[PDB]
């Protein structure tokens, strides 16, 4: 039928950092969300690709994500390439996502911007019939950006107060990334990173009058219907 | 008991220009919307206070607005004054609006910014029990700005595609403002102004994938719940 | 002698959407303007490349454009490539345009930003003698951006009130793009798009005290001489 | 009959810093430019009202400005007051300027923003017939801001390459301001200030491909006609 | 003789929220920091002027602040008034601060912007000899803004990793503000506010590679000398 | 041991224009700074590559720069390429710079933005152990941008009042670039350019209360410790 949400990350844990709470919130309401990791994060200082993929599976189940893909594009190699756009178009056209999410570009990790750029190009081409005509076109309704590193004034927020614990659980599934363990090394991700993610969501929460909120960017104004006065 | 929306303008027609479509959309759904105009637009180039008051009633009727107030503050005199803030605080506390709207400040007409500034101060003070303790306090949930003159990248939009006709009717209620008539003088408001308002809403509409949308500003991030996936 | 204006678009109709009114205004005053379409818009949902080229010719004549080129670069393929910059440099050096226009980058169609980026690179290289020394260098005086999709606060406007009908005519020349016809499909361009373009120009018009104005972006402050107090 | 340009400053030398070059350029072409300083700069660290008034006359002469007014509002007292707005409205309606200039608000000296704010309110009210109905209204065509302290990405520039010398002469007319002399104290204005003003204009110049340019801000998009292709 | 830092707030706890960590960091190094609260927060939902004054003393003690003043201006009455500017000018000239801090204007509480605006006007006038000539003038070196409500991309940060505990202690001194207690009502300040303040500082910290950092705004570019390479 | 500062430019003279005063200020204090020019500026209208390299050496000695490298990437060819990132990573890992500087992207010369983009990518990859594992990783502490063409509100300034003459000397070392001579041609660099650079620094100086200051951009807030209240 088609995914309600397809969220792209450069590396498994990107989507979790940006929007694990939102995903958990909406999968619980019965919406179908998929995650597509562009790379296997082979250059990550800690862990292995297989371990990372296993953690991605654990995280997916925590978030109620039934569909998780890895396009196996090179870590630190998300250049603006036709072949990569093609691969993402294939994903978009296969899963027909109503909404697509990708990282926000203003991020210390260039892969995140590069992922967003590829996804943006792919979203546009996905709706073009004559492009890759072997697959039926799909028009994504909206493209939004979640935040990985740092913070920005969000265009919109999703209240994740009831789902923060699940987000932390989803994040903690990436043991290799955010914890040293027995043979791991100290990285920015190991040293108070998950705490920083919680902090951001607390900060965004306060902005909108809730305990924890995830913040999102949108190139277009968000369309309000039921959320203006509530009632759903 | 309280209004769902209270929309402030400096002059009658302000709220209409900014959000007649949204107001009509929501009153049709059974929501209670009030309008409070800060002034009687005593200095308007065309028309009189008399004619404007009647037009404001016609516009309110068109929009399904049952409550329209005018604070009769001086046109072009919306200075940051305690007396004016307290009058607006009285209004907010009386009508207990969930949402308050006011003009966006980036506007060629200084009254519009001045109105927004007064309303913002009043919203904050309205929630403060110790302030004007004779009148029970009220906490407004959200404060949004609509656009009168010009345009800005909206923080959010309301699809008014079905209500554009009603918006135009509500605007046209101000015949003294938007038409020269036979005795009136040419103003920015008579020279393709209503057409410009429709044009803006068309532009905002296209941006969000609808025919016509009204654009709004919000200092805080918009909180989505049902509107993310509909 | 050299073009007064060379306007680039990614697709034929880009320049029209952004600045058909301005072009018509200035060709009528006897200025020479050319248009260079980077692609043949082969991936356009409606029409054919030949039909599109014929519509581009009709549009050009409506606007009083005597020079129209198509570089036949791939639709959805305006990557930052040396070969493409080279081709545009060749165009700039051949036609010696005083002003160059291209799409503004803040646009839902990535080709538009990509076109602008290529043109910007080419403009700079066009003025470098040692670059492609087989063609004499040319220094473009100013590079401005017109708007295709959406809207932005313009850095400057051109009053096109007297030329709006001609702009609409130029736009309507692209029957395949903005009208369904007998065998066309519904796209964002077919559903109230031309009306939206008029709306934008009405909006920009009001900003500057005229009926219809086209809005432009400029990286540098515009230099005023005669337009400060008028009189020409 | 009306001025082509009326330039407001908070203090005499403001307009010179912002736009002496532009003023000189246009007065030489036969355009009528007036300057109105809101205050007599009564609190200036160096000089006196007496000396400053004379310097302002010398500067006006250098710039070819035939009309210079001073409203003698309080230095550091340019509050948003009705009385001050109406005094400025009187000036605008008397001199009927096509263009009005005032300082840009993003400036370390609060009087400059305060001046601009007052002037903006006055420009709007100047066009309103019912406001101060004893004096015929005037509609200003465009309102632009010049820069005094610091710098900003200009919305537009005026090539003043031929008039930099005149600008420097006009600035140097304020010897009490830009030089310590023999009894004066060190201020931001004495410590390489004129050199900084020239520096800015050099920077703006380079940006637009000329030797020296003055930079201006405009809330509305600049309307080009002849200057697109020259 | 003069203070190194004078930090202004509209209400006691403002300075703490913005910069208790920085203040503690620098007082521990032997720098003299003063705090001036413009109002006694007479309209605060919870507590009394009495309790708040005592809490402000406890907070000052925690931060190593030896000088705390209160100007007892009206809560929610921080209008741009000459009388208020001059009171603040008196404070600046008396205590001769090298640096002055005030709230950042982009803040849901209008008093915070209003405080900053008053302080900015006062800083400028404090340096003007002819203004209030009975009291020797003082030139403040730099004016910075700290953040109370919300967050902004800071122009600069101060590493407060070692002083977060002291900041929390200083905030917790305002038990009447940040806890409902047993008789108090729920406010934005009682609902995970201190946790939000810590959260912000964690966020700013991460941005600059430390555990906790306080963020500051500066209208002028930050001048680096020793901190470029440490 | 490792450089305190490594400054990248696209062309020799870039670093000088942006930060010759700062470099001179800090080399005089005994800090070690290196410069890496990405290209030999082979497309420069005046001079030759060898002459340019000789001027770069003269400029380096004026600034007290003991290390100057040229990566010999193509002028007007600083595309986002893996090979170029690799080369810069090698430089960063070899010289272990505490701070890295590159041009600010908002610049009429696209090479400057392109240089900054390459350097940003390289800085990130330089800290990744598994990337190019033959060289030990290096974490650059901070990345800042200097300004070449035009001007921007600086995030921070360095007082160069005492070192302006040295900056002018460093700039004047590029005789081929900023002076016509006997067989040179008129370019934007020859016509009041060095004067414009001084002007900018005078402008930035006034902003921070000094005679001359260089202005820098930083993606992160600058961390103040000693510079808040002085004393070092
Ligand atoms: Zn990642
Ligand atoms: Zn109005
Ligand atoms: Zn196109
Ligand atoms: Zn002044
Ligand atoms: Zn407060
Ligand atoms: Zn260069």
């Amino acid at each position: 039928s088609g995914l309600h949400i397809l969220a792209f990350g450069a590396h498994a844990d990107d989507v979790e950092i940006g929007m694990a709470g939102t995903i958990a919130k909406y999968t619980k309401q019965g919406y179908e969300v998929g995650i597509c990791d562009l790379t296997e994060a082979d250059l990550s200082s800690n862990g292995t690709i297989e371990l990372r993929k296993e953690e991605a599976k654990v995280a997916a189940r925590i978030m109620g994500v039934k569909t998780r893909l890895n396009l196996a594009m090179p870590d630190r190699g998300l250049y603006m390439k036709e072949e990569y756009i093609r691969e993402i178009v294939k994903v978009i056209r296969t899963y027909k996502p109503k909404l697509v999410f990708a990282p926000y570009y203003e991020d210390r990790h260039p892969d995140h911007a590069n992922c967003a750029k590829l996804v943006e190009e792919a979203i546009f081409s996905a709706g073009i019939r004559k492009y890759m005509p072997e697959l039926s076109p799909h028009r994504v309704e909206s493209f939004y950006n979640y935040m990985i590193n740092g913070f920005h004034k969000p265009n919109f927020c999703i209240d994740i107060s009831e789902y923060l614990s699940i987000k932390v659980e989803a994040l903690e599934a990436y043991e290799s990334q955010f914890s040293t363990g027995s043979d791991g090394v100290k990285t920015p991700l190991t040293e108070g990173y998950v705490e920083t993610v919680i902090a951001r969501e607390k900060m965004f929460g306060k902005e909108v009058g809730v305990l924890y909120a995830e913040g999102f960017m949108s190139k277009k104004p968000v369309l309000l219907h039921a959320d203006l006065l509530g009632g759903c």
